[PDB]
């Protein structure tokens, strides 16, 4: 069969806004690390609208922060409407799935992995200056061929980029599969019947939030496994780490990523669950999809031995009272093995496979 | 087939969580476009706060419409009765094969877990959420207030639903309520009579508003913005999902005419009797009409080849983008009764993709 993932770039309207969001979210973090944030953002071509909820000691410019952030990406009216230990019960109710795989050795499902480094790619074109007609606002599509459930070949990579009046269309088709496409794909799927689309709609001058509306936690499957797992409905950026919508799903992907590489399956997907004022969660299960070594339920307890999903459980054991975020806001949360992002250390692994036996 | 123990949870919210305000919304306007000109473009995003409604995106239409009139009649009509309002659309005035507008990945589902063929804790969070309205709106609990939330959690054996595990419902309530009185009411009102008999034994726990008072709801205790219950409109977590919103959207958007036609598919799948469940994936390529990839996974429990299946659906149903609308007849003003309570699973006469009509040519044909 055939499946298909999916990423923008930092330039994307949603994107624009999630960074926003969390740009934000770093600035009062880096000055009060326990303060409540909920930042919403929503971005127009004239306008950028900075709403939701915080609690903080900080005092932070919010539009100079805003205006930097989209200064940085590459590219208005303001408008600031803000409402301005471990047995600590959950702020909210939900529910959170983690993933992993071993289909990269990032241990992500492959489509969404190229699909996001498609995008990062052509961004970083664009700031080393290779091709400097490239502009913020980017696309990527990518269909990868299963058989034996296993990935075969790439099917098509659709890219679209955002750029300069200045170019024609042949030459930047011709520049983004010889530059951003050929070079991101590994040579082992590359195969005769690869079908390669550069904006397919054509000139594609006028991007980002001045060409179309962008709103914070729009992009939340492209945020996490690109369609190769089910999703609880919560967005990410703008949240502190106290609002388990993000911890919860950093930790189950912790959790799941560990899983897979202690050896105990070749899939796993977590869901957890919360009820608002209790710390514990109302569910935990683990589906390994038949892979696994030992029971699902057993991996379940194991879970429940080795890591703390409590609340604040979760933030002492990834240490998230950090400015770390504005990073994860593009590019996908997971699957980049950066130093910040402690949900992506497999140092639980040797001791789960050491419990299963 | 295999030997199973496990605990799965879906979650829903009223038409008064802020973020269903700002989807409803959002659906009013689509609505209002299309009762004037069924062929407007419609991207239509809002952002709702203490005293404020932002709407903002993209849409190109001859209707004329006082969109301030519209946000307030839905809000209204929602149960809350300054409130500024920024208007900052980019507006303007203006076969078969056509191509996609946007590229994407959906997906749809069905199951036999309820008899609406959806899974069964998104069925039931859903339901305890709109009893919470009717008994509020009927006068019944007249202490209710418009915003609340749900949140099932059920224990499924070898496969199928064996007990409810955990009930959460908070709820937002007049001052003069006690919350002892609240969550007895909640129990025996609410929550007992929306769940199935059999599947209450003595381990069920109800969590009805768990820190206590409740009393700012809505958009003054929390800002809304469409687009942000994907999962509560769609299959609670039971199915993966392709990202795309619902709200504001016209039917020329794959994102929701694609999910539409998936939710009919699969829903078609297992009224036939070709399969206990089915997932069906399908994606579009810009300006492609026929999609890249179509393809149903039963997860074994089909009657006849998944194969055969998926080449009944090509057979049987029209996936273009246009093809979609003519199918299900998508151009009609009835978006924004889709809005709150998700967008599958409530047989109402509007909702297309929940007819069964073509069940039983699907039976006919694969031999059930």
């Amino acid at each position: 069969y055939l499946f298909t993932s999916e990423s923008v770039s930092e330039g994307h309207p949603d994107k624009v806004a999630d960074q926003i969001s969390d740009a934000i979210l770093d600035a009062i973090l880096a000055q009060d690390k326990y303060s409540r944030v909920a930042a919403e953002t929503l971005c127009n071509t004239g306008l950028v609208v900075l709403a939701g909820e915080i609690t903080t000691t900080a005092n932070i410019d919010y539009i100079q922060i805003a205006r930097d952030t989209i200064k940085r990406i590459g590219y208005c009216a303001v408008l600031v409407a803000y409402d301005k230990n471990l047995d600590q019960g959950a702020g909210d109710q939900g529910l959170m799935f983690g993933y992993a795989c071993d289909e990269t050795p990032e241990l992500m499902p492959l489509p969404i992995h190229l699909s996001h480094r498609l995008v990062e790619r052509q961004a970083n074109l664009r700031r080393d200056g290779r091709l400097p007609w490239l502009r913020p606002d980017a696309k990527s599509q990518v269909t990868v061929r299963y058989v034996d459930g296993k990935p075969h070949s790439i099917d098509t990579v659709v890219l679209s980029t955002q750029h300069a009046p200045e170019i024609d269309l042949p030459a930047l088709r011709e520049a983004v599969i010889e530059e951003v496409i050929k070079p991101t794909l590994p040579a082992d799927l590359i195969k005769g019947d690869i079908k390669f689309l550069v904006n397919p709609t054509g000139r594609f001058v006028i991007g980002g939030p001045q060409g179309d509306c962008g709103l914070t936690g729009r992009k939340i499957i492209v945020d996490t496994y690109g369609g190769a797992a089910p999703h609880g409905g919560g967005a990410f950026s703008g949240k502190d780490p106290s609002k388990v919508d993000r911890s919860a799903a950093y930790a189950g992907r912790y959790v799941a990523k560990n899983i897979v590489a202690a050896g105990l399956a070749s899939r796993a997907l977590i869901q957890v669950s919360y009820a608002i004022g209790v710390a514990e969660p109302t569910s935990v299960m683990v589906n390994t999809f038949g892979t696994g070594r030992v029971s699902d339920e057993t991996i379940t307890k194991l879970v429940r031995e080795h890591f703390d999903l409590r609340p604040k459980g979760i933030i002492q054991m990834l240490d998230l009272l950090r400015p770390i975020y504005e990073k994860t806001a593009a590019y996908g949360h997971f699957g980049r093995e950066e130093p910040e992002f402690s949900w992506e250390a497999a140092d639980k692994a040797l001791a789960l496979a050491e419990a299963a036996g």
